[PDB]
């Protein structure tokens, strides 16, 4: 087992990782910005290093500073969390180059999946169903581009290969807009990722966002841990996630999960990973792969019993997966509500000092947050300050537990989305289940 690790992150995920370390007897090094001295996990860590001032470029994205902290503390490994440098292949390469373990896949694997064109070709080759598309980069030849669009069928979508999070992608519904759409997406891709490579996909009008959790170790073991529905979103920001996905039969779960695990074996994947799919008309279509642990990982943990962060640390230490596939069983239902320090009318971050705090409790209630009474939410980072996860023996009990828990949650002094989450829980269509990726924006529009 790993002696000591640096937690190269902040807020809730850093505390999540810290708890996992402590359970395993792993010494913790909290690296933090000058704005993050009073973070709960920093306060609980065995060692702390201030790695720079508030802005992330000089703290949590500061590669030399994070590596130096691992060096000076005698840490053997670095957990990147999610966000920041977790999908940075150059960072992971530098970590291993410097002699430390990067808690994730190989840098080659990160780089493969961070290139959307190459990642798709690898999945399609491995037997994972993908969106009908160009199966290759789009050139500058617009006669070819119109032919590819005719072949696929309008509507189509133009996407940056080096991009993510819906940044720079446009729907095209006819030839007349195609040239201009390609050109703009390409220009925005060059400006944002220094990679002007773009591709084309059939545009799916009303899909659900359903993703498969995987774990792969260094002994050839690769398993799937069911799915998450993350369709309840706004402007490419998830709001509610749940596991398993409503409507998904064990037969579908088996079908797509086995194909994801098979893909892991083919690519020599290691650690925790997520295969993202658009799900429409009973069909799965691969869009992209995340090589990190994700925000919404706790709902998967509730329904399988598997502690995914502890699995990450074991894999990195050279231990095999602590469970086998036939030992993985979907039990019950879990719902996650993201808690954001945000303005209700603008949806912009709403930082400030929390004056009164109370966390909910009870059976099946899980609160994932660093916040406390007296804590100041800094303006420099993401608005998400906490995660409320509620489990029940079925979906309805999970929703009922969520409502009660949201009504016990007190966070005064700052603006939050607790009232919105309450609205979503009481939403008749959510309560029915199976609402598509566009539902929340349509509901908010009304
Ligand atoms: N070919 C498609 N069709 C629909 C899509 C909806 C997408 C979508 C829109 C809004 C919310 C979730 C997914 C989406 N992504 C945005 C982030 C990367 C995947 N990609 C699509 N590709
Ligand atoms: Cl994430």
């Amino acid at each position: 087992m790993l002696d000591k690790i640096v937690i190269a992150n902040r807020g809730e995920i850093a505390l999540r990782i810290l708890r996992a370390c402590k359970e395993l007897g792993i010494k913790t090094v909290a690296v933090h910005s000058s704005a993050d001295r009073d973070l709960k996990h920093v306060l609980l860590a065995d060692e702390t290093v201030c790695i720079g001032p508030a802005p992330s470029v000089k703290s949590y994205l500061n590669i030399p500073a994070i590596i130096s902290a691992a060096e000076i503390t005698g840490a053997v490994a670095i957990h990147p969390g999610y966000g920041f440098l977790s999908e940075n292949a150059n960072f992971a390469e530098q970590v291993e180059r410097s002699g430390f373990i990067f808690i994730g896949p190989k840098a080659e694997t990160i780089r493969l999946m961070g290139d959307k064109v190459s990642a798709i070709a690898a999945m399609k080759k491995a037997g994972v169903p993908c969106v009908p598309g160009s199966d290759g980069p789009l050139g500058d030849d617009m006669d070819k581009n119109r032919a590819i669009a005719k072949r696929i069928g309008y509507p189509v979508i133009i996407k940056a290969s080096g991009g993510g999070g819906g940044r720079g992608m446009r729907v095209v519904r006819g030839d007349a807009e195609l040239a201009q759409s390609i050109s703009m997406t390409r220009a925005e891709a060059k400006a944002a990722f220094s990679n002007d490579m773009v591709y084309m996909e059939k545009y799916l009008e009303n899909p659900r966002h359903v993703e498969i959790q995987v774990l792969a170790d260094g002994q050839g073991n690769a398993i799937y841990l069911a799915e998450r529905d993350c369709s309840m979103q706004r402007r490419h920001q998830k709001v509610v996630e749940e596991a398993p996905a409503p409507g998904i039969t064990p037969e579908l779960r088996r079908y797509i999960g086995e194909r994801c695990a098979k893909a892991c074996v083919d690519i020599g994947y290691r650690g925790a990973g997520t295969f993202e799919f658009l799900f429409e008309n009973g069909e799965f279509y691969f869009i992209e792969m995340n090589t990190r642990i994700q925000v919404e990982h706790p709902v998967t943990e509730m329904i399988t019993g598997v502690d995914l962060i502890k699995e990450q640390l074991r894999i990195a230490a050279g231990q095999p997966l602590s469970i086998k596939q036939e030992e993985v069983h979907v039990r019950g239902h879990a719902v996650e509500c993201r808690i954001n320090a945000e303005d209700p009318n603008t949806f912009l971050p709403s930082p400030g000092k929390i004056t009164r705090f109370h966390a909910p409790g009870g059976f099946g209630v899980r609160w994932e947050s660093h916040i406390y009474a007296g804590y100041t939410v800094p303006p420099y980072y993401d608005s998400m300050i906490g995660k409320l996860i509620c489990y029940g023996e079925n979906r309805d009990v999970a929703i009922a537990r969520m409502k009660n828990a949201l009504q016990e949650l007190i966070i005064d002094g700052i603006k939050t989305n607790v009232d919105l989450q309450i609205r979503i829980m009481n939403d008749e269509n959510f309560q029915h289940g199976g609402t598509n990726i566009h539902y929340l924006e349509k509901k908010l529009g009304l």
